[PDB]
């Protein structure tokens, strides 16, 4: 069974729109979103659909690009580091749950490489 997806809004959370945050959405996320390996990360893991019932028994801090996209679109973050942290959590979760020689890990590693490439050009 799946937990509630991570929050994309929090009225009592302090928010702020920075040039770095705009770049993370308009450039970083938008480009990664269109990558041939991006589709498994565009929405939370469905432990039932994927026959991975133990996923949310192992991953206690889930994250996906769909959540990050909504957070960016909702101006949920205070600075770029908060958004970058969500990306790092998404990748880390994948490497934790899956075996190093798995297709999904190869997809994550490719996206992580492109992600690191793009944040090295952060404004
Ligand atoms: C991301 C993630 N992190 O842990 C798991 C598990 C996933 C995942 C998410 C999906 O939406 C689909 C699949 C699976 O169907 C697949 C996808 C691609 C290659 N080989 C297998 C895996």
């Amino acid at each position: 069974m799946n937990p509630p997806p991570p929050e994309t809004s929090n009225p009592n959370k302090p928010k702020r729109q920075t040039n770095q945050l705009q770049y993370l959405l308009r450039v970083v996320l938008k480009t990664l979103w269109k990558h041939q390996f991006a589709w498994p990360f565009q929405q939370p893991v469905d432990a039932v659909k994927l026959n991975c019932p133990d996923y949310y028994k192992i991953i206690k801090t889930p994250m996906d690009m769909g959540t990050i996209k909504k957070r960016l679109e909702n101006n949920y973050y205070w600075n770029a580091q908060e958004c970058i942290q969500d990306f790092n959590t998404m990748f880390t979760n994948c490497y934790i749950y899956n075996k190093p020689g798995d297709d999904i890990v190869l997809m994550a590693e490719a996206l992580e490489k492109l992600f690191l490439q793009k944040i090295n050009e952060l404004p």
